[PDB]
């Protein structure tokens, strides 16, 4: 940990690894039914 930005950036990406959660809160269930 020291002027490192990938902590922010990396994170970024692990949400984006796992959009189920906001995905469930927007139209893209009601096609993986």
């Amino acid at each position: 940990t020291v002027l490192s930005v990938g902590g922010q950036v990396n994170l970024l990406i692990q949400q984006a690894i796992d959009p189920k959660n906001l995905s469930r809160l927007f139209p893209g269930w009601k096609a993986w039914v």
